[PDB]
Parts: structure tokens; sequence; C-alpha cells
């Protein structure tokens, strides 16, 4: 795995910003993309644009083949048993929405549980939250451990013979813990419930595998996976979804429409209403080419060094709080002492680096921390070591700055 | 308006299929896109991809000033008052299914009609079915003339004190009728209705002004008017939709977020929930600049031009049943005596020619037209009435092939 020739793929690292060579530390918000990727969108768009699932006519078949391509290769690359189980849809917040919707609207009476922890992300939140108070269920909430782990034993106490759903991300966009995803789902069915995962921050940097897991729902963003924005994945298992009815409705999802009443087609296309997003759906299979070619195994492998590196180098520097656990994902989230996010960030970008300050869609998680914001570095596969060292050197002058003000 | 160059910016029309110069007539499908577009989506991937709306470094700015700026473009193209009425989504069928959803549902009681005509697309359909279901209302078909157009008096017959909706294309994509929109507005508001109109066909083609029309709702679909696949608007009246509830749930579309409670952005971002398509909303503000630099009333023009020559080299066919009315938009949709369409768009095919053939997600409306299925020949700013000579003589040998055998 060599970085020097990842990175000649991205055209967008290769610029500078006020002056100074790009240092992009912020692939948790949303990833680079390299030519394999926008060149299979132009050449969709140049040569094989139509609409799908007619096949009358030559360019449609091509439109068509690749659509449904693209489909076969998101079942291989997170290893469902079915394409039937593989929905496209725009994003991970859309696809949570489709299970709060369809599953939970459907499944949910007073009594029954729906069971999250603190450090859900937004889109994790508020579908639950809405289908709760639709339904008069009741919502909880597994703690946290004091370094931002699960613990399970948490989870066992939590989760009731009245839980319905459990939803957890695989992997926090602000402590980078990875959750023990597949031992919280046996909890689940232990209990009777489901559980639902937000892989939105594991998919691109790590190897997913549903039938390991034996996750029920599982959601990702082909955004934050080196591919197009405006598409992303809802998988789910094949029974759950052949019971559960569709959010949407139009053509291409219908068999027989008549004045009143209508009847669904089959999985997937159950679940995808109008007509879809055709590029972007090739786009992202182009992607999982992508990443497979260099192997999933070699990008969490590097991750793992640079964010092992990254917790060192900070441990370095005075008045600077890292918050999570020491294994994580590629990403760390910290303030310095007495200097708000925010100015840290904007300080950062006229050095040319890219970080994000704020909630990060996390508010509950900011409560639990006991701060109101906090800065964000991300790492993703074509970041250096050298890149950290021009943060940490940042945050060191950012310090010593706002020390002589 | 000169087709030659025009044709020239669309790198996929030169390049053949079976042998043949490909002779596309089948933008009602789907649209091709031209160089600008297809350019404005690498330039972006290729030197400003960020997330938007956080603004803390440059390359973020610059992804937030493109997609909030092509909010703007939106908002001028169809002339509506404000951004606040201008929501992206993924397509006119989720654009429909929000109205469906966020308004209608909560809108309606036992009593209460929902009002369409026999001609609607699916997503102008399904959408209603299942909003009426979900309330105990009742759904009505506005009927249509021998010519397949509306009369105003069969609208104010079917309308009435207890409508709270009315829906209608104001093209369709089967018949090519341009509905009387505006004075179907009137009725509606004269009842105590909301309009709500699936400008899907209407927008590639002719200048929208939605405060000439008064709609309170109008949909719109990327793909169709040269723009990229996955992304639509919904436009609706700013006091409407501030009353609406958001139909999907996530970061983005909130300000504060409790455990259990969460309040919203303002519009537009209230109805945009999770990271946005911000490549693909770019494309169609550059699919705008294009189609306006070349004006809309130039390309509805052209399309009058060669719908009335299609119409008149038509009927010089033996044999061959052609629906709808004279006056039309840039589409025919038609039958060869004892040739089924499916046979007549394969054939077709292997002489380079794209069409459709089937019930174009409008199966009311083959029921109505007493056919199980239809082929459609579409237009658009790229095509030439020589490729109508094509298609015409194709028809002829068609026929002509089909009595051999």
């Amino acid at each position: 795995m060599n970085i020097t020739d990842i990175r000649e793929q991205f055209p967008i690292l290769h610029q500078q910003v006020n002056g100074h060579d790009l240092v992009y530390l912020d692939s948790a918000a949303t990833s680079q993309k390299p030519r394999a990727v926008i060149e299979t969108l132009d050449k969709y768009y140049n040569q094989y644009n139509s609409n799908v699932h007619r096949g009358v006519h030559t360019l449609g078949t091509r439109a068509t083949d690749g659509y449904e391509g693209a489909r076969e290769k998101v079942r291989k690359f997170i290893n469902a048993k079915s394409m039937a189980e593989i929905i496209f849809t725009k994003g991970t917040t859309t696809s949570l929405n489709m299970v709060a919707l369809s599953y939970a609207r459907a499944n949910l009476k007073p009594g029954d549980e729906v069971v999250i922890t603190y450090m859900e992300h937004h889109a994790n939140i508020i579908p639950w939250q809405q289908a709760v108070k639709a339904t008069g269920a009741t919502l909880k909430y597994i703690p946290l451990q004091e370094d931002g782990t699960i613990s399970l034993e948490d989870v066992r106490e939590t989760v009731t013979s009245n839980t319905k759903i459990v939803a957890v991300s695989h992997v926090s966009n602000v402590l980078g813990t990875v959750n023990p995803i597949k031992e919280m789902a046996k909890i689940a069915h232990d209990n009777g419930a489901v559980i639902v995962v937000d892989g939105a921050q594991s998919t691109p940097h790590m190897k997913i595998d549903v039938q390991d897991l034996d996750c029920d729902f599982f959601a990702l963003s082909s955004h934050k996976m080196c591919g197009p924005t405006g598409v992303g994945v809802l998988y789910g298992k094949k029974a759950l979804l052949e019971n559960m009815e569709p959010a949407e409705f139009g053509g291409e999802m219908i068999d027989f429409v008549g004045l009143y009443e209508s009847t669904w087609k089959e999985l997937p296309w159950k679940f995808e209403a109008g007509t879809p997003i055709i590029a972007g759906a090739i786009g992202l299979g182009a992607a999982i080419d992508f990443l497979e070619e260099i192997g999933l195994d070699e990008i969490s492998r590097h991750e793992h060094k640079l964010a092992a590196y990254a917790l060192e180098r900070f441990r370095q520097l005075d008045g600077v709080t890292v918050y999570g656990p020491e294994e994580r994902a590629g990403l760390v989230t910290f303030n310095l002492d007495d200097v708000h996010p925010h100015d840290v960030a904007t300080v950062l970008d006229a050095e040319g680096i890219a970080v994000r300050a704020g909630h990060h869609c996390a508010q509950p998680l900011m409560k639990w921390l006991d701060v109101t914001a906090t800065a964000r570095a991300s790492f993703y596969l074509y970041n250096t070591e050298e890149e950290i060292d021009k943060l940490v050197e940042a945050l060191q002058k950012t310090k010593e700055y706002f020390t002589n003000v």
C-alpha cells in the first residue's frame, strides 16, 4: 500500500489554500474521490446514460446493466446473501429514516422500547424520537463508560424483553469508538428485538460482513467512502424487508396500478420509487472496486497507524484534551484549553489545514462530554504522518498565538 | 438557435449503435447532458468537494457557496419569491411523496377529497392513493375529453367544496397534452383546495413561472432537463411549507436535539436531512445556466416545430395511430396496427433509433386509451427533423417487414 501512488489518483489533494499545501483532515465529514470514480461518472454521461429497467434500446440496456451491476458489487462488498437485500437510497440518513418509517412505525405499541446510545449521530436519533412519539412507545439510552465505550453489561441492563429495536453506530464519528455490534446483535435477538446499525463511519474504513455481524439492518453513505454524493445503501435481512411496506410510492416500484389500489414490485425495487440515482450508484460501484483493489484490511491498518501516531503526538502537546478511547478508528476529536474550537479550525485553515469544529451532529454526546463544541481531525487512505506533524505543529503555534494574545 | 452547435456539446450523441448513427428519441424517459454539466461535476470533485454548511475551511466554504448558489439559480429559473421555497430532493417522485406525507396526511379527514386526472404518471397517483387510505379520505378522477385534454368544466364539476388537494401534471409524458394549470389553480383555490403540479415534463421544455401559475406546490426532476441523475426540486409556497412537518429527520435539519425532543431549522433546510446531494445540485444549477443561455422560449419553439413535423409525417403512414391532441409538447406516443410496440422498439433499435415501448408509468391512462401498451418517440433541444425522417422511414420498413412476415 503505497501512499504516494494512492494520493496521485486524487486530483483535489494537489493544490494550495492560503498559500500552503492543502492538508485535508476532514474525511469523517466527507471523503475525496479518485480519478477512477470521477471518470466512471464521466464515461456514464459521455457514453451510455439512458433510463433503466426498460432495455428496449441499446443504451438503456447498458445503463441498466451498469446500475444493477453496481447493486451486485455492493452485495458482495458487505457480504449480503442477496441483491434483494440491497436498496439504493440517497444516504445513511434516508436509509435509517426508511427503517424508522416502514419498520418501527408498524411494529411499535405502548410498552415497547427503542434503545439507542448517547454517542449516536443525529441521523440515528431523531428518526427514533419521531417513531416513538408516533406510536406511544418509549426511547431509552445505553449509558457510556468514562472512556466513551459501551459495556456489554450496560447493554444487557438497558435492553429488555419489551425492546423491539436496538439502534447503534458501528463507529462513532466523534469518539472514534468501534462498538461491539456483533455481541450487541446477540443481546438484541435474545430479547426479541432487531438491531439497526449505522455503518456510515465504518464502511469506508474497515471490511463489513453483515452475515458475521448478524445485523438486521445496516446503513452506509457513498460520499464518505470515495464515492459520489447523494447516494447510500440500506441493507436489511430479506425476511424483514419482505414484510415492510414501501416508504415512498411511484413508478418503478409498482407491479399493477388500479384507480384506487396498487401492488408492489418484489425486492429490492419495492423500495426504489421513481427514476433511480443511476450515475451515482454506478460511481459507488467504482468506489468499491477502487477500495477492494487497495484492500480494506490494508486501509484499516494504515488508519490504525495514523491514529496511534496522532494520539501519541497529541499527548506531546500541553493543554490539549482528546475525547474517547485509545483503541479507535482514524480520527481525533479534541479541544485546546482556553481556545474555542471554531477559532482553532479558522487558524488551521490559514495554514492550509482542513478540520471540523462544532457538535459533529452529536449534541447529546457533547452534553455527555460536558462541552459545547470540539474540533476534529479525521484521516483516510490518502493521509500521511507528515500531515499529522503539520496539524500538531499548527496546534502548538495556535496555543502560543492565543497565549501572546 | 443552431442545432449543429448545440449537438456538438453532447458527446453521447456522436456514436453508432448496431452499425447506424445513434438517433436518440427517448428524452421524455431521460435527457442527455452537455459538456458544461459534466465538466461542472468534474470540477467539483477535482477541486472543491467538501461537506457544506460548516464553512470553517476554505474548500467547505466553496462547496457551500456552490450548493446554495445553485438553490438561487433554481429560485430564479422558476420565478419563486424565495430560496426558502426551493427544497432539493432526489427527484419529482420524492418531491410529490413529500407533499403526500407532510401536507396531505396532516390535512385530510373522512369527507375530504383528493382530485387527480386519468392521464397522471404513477408518481402523481400512488402517493395520493396511500394518503387517502391512511386518512379515510376519498380519491376522485377528473375525466378526459376524447382527444386526451381536460376541460375546465369537468374540472369545475369534479372539484367541490370538500376537495382539499388537486394534483395534476403540467405536461403529460404520454399524450403530450399541456394542461391548463393556471386556470385549474383558480378552480382549486375557489373551492378551498391547494393545487400540486407535477412539472417533470414541462420544466425541461418551457419556461416555468410559479407566481403566474399560482401553484401551491410544483415538482421537477434534474435528469430530464440536461442535469445529473438523483436530484430534483420541490417548490412550495412558503406559508404552506412553514406549517408542514419534515418528511425525514436527521442531522442538518435540526436546531436543537435533546434526548427525546428536537426543534427544526428554518426553511428550506427543515426539509433537507443528512448530507445533501451536493455535486448533483451544483450540476443542476449548471444545466439551468446552459438552458437559460439557449433560451427556454427558443427550445419550446424548436420542439413545437419538431412536434408539428412529426405529427404530419406520422399522418403519412398507413396503419399508425397517434394518441392525444394536435397542440402538444415534443413527443408522439403511437402504435402500429397489428405490431406489438415492444417489437416496434426492438426493430428501431436495430436501426440505431432509441424509443420507449410499454405503459410509460401511466397504467390508468393506457386503460382509458383501451390499449395494453404503446410506443413513444420524444424530442429535445438536440433533435432534428432529419432524425424524425429516419424514425418515419423505419416505421414504414417495420410495417412492410411484419407484413412480409
